[PDB]
């Protein structure tokens, strides 16, 4: 039959359970009946029996919200001292530090002392504040004299590293002998420029070295030049460990490398000769490439660890660095040929270097129909389907992502097709991606809002493929996207920029919260794109970077250049987020250019070289 579960649901929310108890007998078959049961139990959880709660965890353990019930119930079980039942259901995988701390309590009061100390210490050595349950644990741990000054000092270091200075200071006022360098550590953490006064930070002991090390690492981000200078002093004056020294060299090296200062190269080379730090090894190479030092670059690309050497990046850059070093050599044509078959950015570059067509190769995976039925008939799916038909977007979305948490590779692809068939593009894109079936370009690069984008792109004369690329990279066709810093929508617009974009020329924006309309999003995004497209002479490489990082940042990254190749520039973008963002948009625009039958190379003729000269 047809069921109105809203009445039962309405009652339970802030109230009674009579309509649920009354109607429930009718809704055995209904998919969302377990949500009512969940709330009904949850309200009276304190007085519920173990047998009932345990029964509920068996019969509806698949529910997305089940972890919250386990947290609420285990609080009580531990509060009651029912530890036998606690440990039967305690799960580290839930990632509740309150439970982990309660589990530590159990270990200490039940003979597992070694494991209680390991648990306590692991939860202690953490630069943020922990739940009040942990104060209880840390109390017991301290009570057995395990909270040594070293371990409070070590957490102090982490808290200052985390910029949580209230915590850090509270820990500093708990140091019996080291209270002076604790206060000093928080001072330096707040302003590491104070290390200019070498006289004041010259007390040759381990703690002073700990603070100067923290300071040099922090100072490296803002004034690497000053830090490099002070390292030379402080390494004589203070008893730095070798591991402490490489961590300083890392941050100074990386910070100088990102400013294209060649003084990083002797430092990086001295302190990581083994190439043990990927990020240092990559930026050493990136830096050589920026300086036109093709010989050293190539040499370095031949020494890489196996996990860097496997990537399409350093395969491309081994070939290209050799081709720049020895232009008349043919060894690169082979290297590019291995790589030009891949469908990624560097694979497109390789093909572009040979002047051969790209390999897109849309080959939708063929699914076992039995697997398609198993996923379709799973209760988590039925529930997600129902929430969709009802119009509850977040609930349908949550059920989808929770089910995907433990599906195998076949089951994830099966899931992804079903979502695609319902014109629900983002969860299809998401599910197929975590299956790692990359070759279904129909699912991964859908034509959502094609009528809009094609027209908008003609307005503010742009390539249809490039607008499609930007959106797909920015949201993956989820209008509901809110960023970790507040950029929202199909074209992840900065709320502070969105207003300014609406004010600058602009047409009516009707609030930040009500920006979610795709059609609101699209013509604004086209306008902003054209603005930056214009700002950088129609260069999509630069313009794409400006979109995600700001034109002022891109200008700083173009500073003092002269005939810089496009591929080197992209590679030598300081920000990881933005390097990938550009490489994605450029690749996605190749793929959309195909699917829109308006072929688009990886870069246009006029994008290949640029400078601020
Ligand atoms: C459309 C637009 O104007 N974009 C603006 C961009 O906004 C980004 C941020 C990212 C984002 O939110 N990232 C989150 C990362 S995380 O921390 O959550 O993981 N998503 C947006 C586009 O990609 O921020 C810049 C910072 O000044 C602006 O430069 S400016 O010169 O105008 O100021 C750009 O103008």
């Amino acid at each position: 039959q047809r069921r109105l579960y809203d009445q039962a649901k309405a009652a339970l929310a802030k109230g009674n359970s009579a309509p649920y108890m009354a109607s429930r007998s009718a809704l055995r078959d209904y998919p969302l009946e377990p949500y009512l049961a969940y709330d009904e139990l949850t309200h009276r959880l304190k007085s519920a029996s173990n047998e009932e709660v345990e029964r509920f965890l068996t019969e509806h353990g698949d529910l997305p919200q089940i972890g919250w019930l386990k947290l609420r119930w285990l609080r009580l079980l531990a509060d009651r001292g029912d530890w036998k039942t606690f440990v039967n259901y305690y799960d580290p995988k839930l990632n509740f530090t309150e439970l982990d701390c309660l589990y530590g309590q159990y270990q200490l009061g039940h003979g597992q002392k070694a494991e209680g100390y390991a648990t306590s210490e692991r939860l202690w050595l953490v630069g943020k504040s922990q739940p009040a349950a942990c104060d209880t644990l840390f109390g017991l741990w301290q009570g057995e004299g395990q909270l040594t000054e070293e371990k409070v000092w070590k957490r102090l270091k982490l808290a200052a590293e985390a910029r949580n200075y209230s915590l850090a200071s509270h820990l500093a006022q708990r140091l019996p002998t080291l209270g002076n360098q604790g206060a000093l550590m928080v001072s330096v953490a707040q302003n590491p420029a104070q290390l200019s006064q070498t006289g004041r930070f010259s007390q040759r002991d381990h703690a002073t070295a700990d603070v100067v090390g923290l300071g040099l690492r922090r100072l490296a981000r803002q004034d690497p030049e000053k830090a490099l200078s002070l390292l030379d002093y402080y390494s004589s004056a203070l008893p730095f460990s070798s591991d402490e020294k490489v961590a300083i060299a890392r941050e100074i090296g990386l910070s100088l490398a990102k400013r294209f200062d060649p003084r990083a190269l002797p430092l990086m080379t001295q302190y990581d000769p083994g190439l043990r730090d990927n990020t240092v090894t990559e930026w050493r190479t990136r830096l050589l490439l920026r300086l036109g030092r093709w010989d050293e670059a190539y040499a370095l690309t031949r020494k890489l660890p196996q996990d860097l050497a496997a990537t399409s990046r350093w395969r491309y850059w081994q070939a290209r660095s050799l081709q720049l070093a020895q232009p008349n050599s043919k060894e690169p044509i082979a290297l590019y040929q291995k790589l030009a078959g891949e469908r990624d950015f560097y694979g497109f570059l390789a093909a572009d270097r040979l002047s051969v067509p790209y390999k897109l190769g849309n080959r939708p995976a063929h699914i076992d129909p039995r697997v398609l039925q198993r996923v379709r008939n799973a209760a988590s799916t039925r529930r997600a389907m129902e929430f969709f038909n009802r119009g509850e977007v977040i609930n349908a979305r949550r059920e989808w992502y929770h089910a995907a948490r433990l599906f195998d590779r076949d089951e994830l692809i099966a899931q992804a097709r079903l979502a695609y068939d319902m014109q629900w593009y983002f969860p299809a894109i998401r599910s197929i991606s975590q299956a790692q079936y990359w070759d279904d370009l129909d699912i991964r690069f859908p034509m959502a809002h094609r009528a809009t984008l094609v027209r908008e792109a003609k307005n503010r004369g742009l390539h249809s493929s490039w607008i499609f690329a930007i959106t797909r990279q920015q949201s993956a066709f989820m209008s509901d996207a809110r960023s970790g810093v507040g950029a929202t929508g199909l074209m992840q617009l900065m709320p502070g920029t969105a207003k300014e974009t609406s004010r600058k020329f602009g047409i009516p924006l009707a609030s930040t919260q009500q920006l979610i309309v795709p059609d609101v999003n699209i013509r604004l995004g086209a306008a902003y794109l054209s603005q930056v497209h214009s700002q950088f002479n129609g260069n999509r490489v630069l313009a794409s970077a400006a979109y995600n990082a700001g034109p002022g940042r891109v200008r700083q990254w173009l500073k003092d250049t002269r005939h810089l190749a496009f591929d080197v520039w992209i590679e030598t973008i300081p920000f990881d987020e933005t390097r990938q963002y550009v490489q994605n948009v450029l690749s996605y625009a190749v793929i959309y250019g195909q699917k829109l039958n308006a072929p688009q190379p990886i870069v246009d003729w006029h994008e290949r070289y640029f400078d601020d000269f």
